[PDB]
């Protein structure tokens, strides 16, 4: 692949490389937003070899936590992306088989593909304090009635996180594709008492255009969290990162 | 007038004339924006007749609450002015007095006045629910440690007001005045042994030029509240109005 | 005034004279929209030849009531104005006085006034299905908690009336007004020892254009409510109108 | 007025001046469309000199009956109005007073009003079959949770009735309007001491231009009704007539 | 007025001025197609010498009778107009009045007024055969469930009536009026301390043009009834007429 995916990938690899996730779709980027409840799912084949998996919830801090939290965000310029990122790749292959005077084959193919993306200014939200976010989560307990949480809790795989910072297109966000592929084949067997002679041509051309509205989400951070024994909230630190980018432990 | 409190009036009166309430300086305007607590005095001596008076606080509900409440908001448009209000004032005025061919007096004055304001687009700042905020501060108990509040309960005039909307300028706004005045005097004063003539001009021309940058905050309307015995906080209601102008009971 | 005001009434007189309360001004335009609580006072001097005085509120339904009800709404095309409203005025006066040969005065002034109003389309909003309120409202206590409500019931005078349709500009409204007048004033006092000649000329020229943005209220019409000795709710109809426009009694 | 009544008023004088009742406004049309129930007061001083009042209320057949009846509706042509209706009216006077050499006035007026209403086609809507929903509202039992049908039954001047047929403009209806006047005045008095003489001139122009929209209402008919001293209804017949248009009974 | 009451009687004189009753109003045409009920009330006054009282019923004959009756219809051209009626009235007038030479006006005054009826070809529609359908009503009981019945039956001023033909539009109807009248009035009263000069002119033009629909009913006849004690109905006659057109005894 989707283009969407692929600039997400070449926006997360120019800039924030570590300490950032992608976002799956166009219509989930919304639900990744700062201070949104995510569940993260440990591989449990190979989870020091393998990338955990980040499932969205419809929740929020202030509905997952019995007490309230401050909530206010502020944004500001993150990265400009002052062209579009542009991309042209072009193969041709041709292959030519004879056996004596019985075979004889000739095969070419050809491709030809084009992707142009324009992101304009990309911008970071996130909350204004998050020392005072942090400490009112681990002073509160969370929903007794929230039926999320107990299923956390009394399940070991499952863990939450809280999403603390969001980076977002300021302006419309343009995505354009375009591809050109054509096969051309032709095989010829001669025998004594037989001839056949076989031909076949196609080509096929795509184009894409799309345009994201401002405000949708690209990537995001988030930090972990732990249910206590009762609805009691506690951050909880691998080696001291308190920011998870969903990657291995390796 | 001041420039600021001219077109301060002249927005208020076009949009807005009740519930509302100016923005004394530019100074102070960005001490009036949504969750910020402010004093009210009454005015002692005509409390119906007289509008109280309004006194800014360095605030916020969450620094005088001992429990914090959230705190997002949101913004939306209220009003455009396409054109610059522009105003002309052009006064002339001359005076003649004869007394026989003993006194002889002649004056005379002008003056041109011109004003324009472009505030181009004004939006209007609120919390995004404000019921979940009455709510946590109807059971949140006011700052112990906090000196205003104490002052306020045990004083009787004094009464404290959450402020709730602001409008502010989502773009630079242009503030021009000239003033061009005039007087032309003339005294003769015909005796038999003395004769006197005086004479006297003068002129005066000023302009002033200023832009407020956006953001700047134009008028608020505001909440009241009440200390209970405790450092319990209580909304009040004056015949159920809930938004008061700092207007005059009569 | 103020042109908004104006433009309310030029617009409730052309369509909806009877059944709908205008406006008080644009900040407070956007608490007028369905499913709104507001208070109503009597006017306790003349009740049947004053209209009384209305009240808005930060509350919808469903916060006001313990039990929430339906809150869907559809909105439908009432009115369209297919050119701007027009008005001009233009006075012109003058006066002239003679007494004998000791008194000559000469006095003249006009004024030249012109208004233009362009709504646009004006659309109407409502619940989608309003027996199902009116049953769940009559079946569910109000908030207990709620201040509001207990001083609504302790009170006399105070009514609670629901918010059932609003008319709101589809585009943005366009508002204009000009004034030019002028006075020019002469008087002569000729005495056989005194001779007094003054001359006065002065003029102003105003111009305001607005343009309110589109989803800006202009006109409602509500239903009253009555508190029950518990936190009940029902419905009250005088004469069975259901459809109160904050009109007399008479 | 309004351009909406006076259409109304020509339409109904036109087309069905008898048994047919004018809509009050265009706000309020949508609320008498076919098996309506709405709600008829006495005049109560001189009830067969003066015509009643009738009120809306938001309320169906099938709503205020425990019992629901078939619904369906059906609609067919009544009046075409090919050309707009067109009114002129054009006034002047003059007036000249003279009371010998000391009193000398002369006043004049002019008055040019212009109108044009296209109403295009016109519709009626009607129950498919009446003589089923008035058996079943016969056989059966109104809500007996309704509190209107109480207050009803209780008092002695309300009546209920039933709406069965409506005229509503099958394509957007156009209403024009132009008003022109102007007034000059003059006076004189000359007294032997005294000369005064005075002159005022103003002039008036308006224009107002509105479109109601394809399906308002102009004119309904209606049918009584009559609560037995149990939830049941019964239908009422003044001489027969089953068809009332609120006329006095004279 | 009204046009469709003027075509009306235009019609009725042209063609059957005799057994046959215009029809009130367009609305109210739909209702005396052939095979309905409707209710005849006596004047109580000048039986005589004054036309009783005709109102129309939402009942046919099946719905009326307990046992139902043929009710099939036919249609046959009875009148064709092949040109329209057109009209013209044109009248003018003028008065003078002097008395010495204190008194003197003159007044004058005219109008014009056009009308053109175009009603195209007029059918007449009546059941296949009377003499079953009158059959089946004489051996046939009405509804006992019937209100109608029996309050006509309780009361002594009340008939039912049957509509056996009707005469309708085969096509559209065009109906055209346009009316110009004019005063223009001249007043001088001159005495010997006081001189009195008034004038006022004005003219009022209108123009209405409306198009019934085809099927339109223009006039109709009836046949009267009569309960029995039991729910039994019956044919009467008067001197055997068998034919009422509404009119008085004589």
């Amino acid at each position: 692949r989707p283009m969407f995916a692929v600039a997400v990938n070449e926006f997360i690899r120019s800039a924030g490389q570590d300490s950032l996730c992608g976002v799956p779709d166009i219509n989930s980027s919304g639900d990744f937003m700062p201070l949104h409840i995510i569940v993260k799912e440990v591989p449990k084949v190979l989870p020091c070899c393998r990338r955990p998996k980040i499932k969205r919830t419809p929740y929020t801090l202030n509905d997952i936590l019995d007490e309230p939290c401050p909530n206010q965000l502020k944004s500001s310029d993150l990265v400009t992306f002052t062209e579009p990122l542009v991309s042209n790749v072009k193969a041709s292959s041709s292959i030519g088989l004879q056996i004596l005077k019985h075979f004889d084959s000739g095969a070419k193919g050809s491709k030809n593909f084009i992707t142009s993306a324009s992101l304009g200014t990309v911008v970071k939200a996130e909350t204004i304090d998050i020392t005072k976010v942090l400490a009112k989560v681990r002073t509160a307990k969370a929903k007794v009635e929230n039926d999320l949480v107990s299923r956390v809790m009394k399940t070991k795989r499952l863990c939450l996180g809280l999403v603390v910072e969001t980076a977002c297109v300021a302006a419309a966000g343009k995505l354009t594709e375009a591809d050109n592929w054509e096969i051309s084949g032709h095989t010829n067997a001669n025998i004594g008492e037989a001839v056949v002679t076989a031909t076949a041509e196609l080509d096929k051309n795509l184009s894409r255009k799309i345009e994201i509205p401002p405000g949708t989400a690209l990537a995001y951070s988030f930090m972990d969290l732990e249910i206590l024994e009762d609805r009691s909230l506690r951050v909880s630190s691998s080696a001291g990162a308190m920011f998870d980018s969903g990657k291995a432990e390796s």
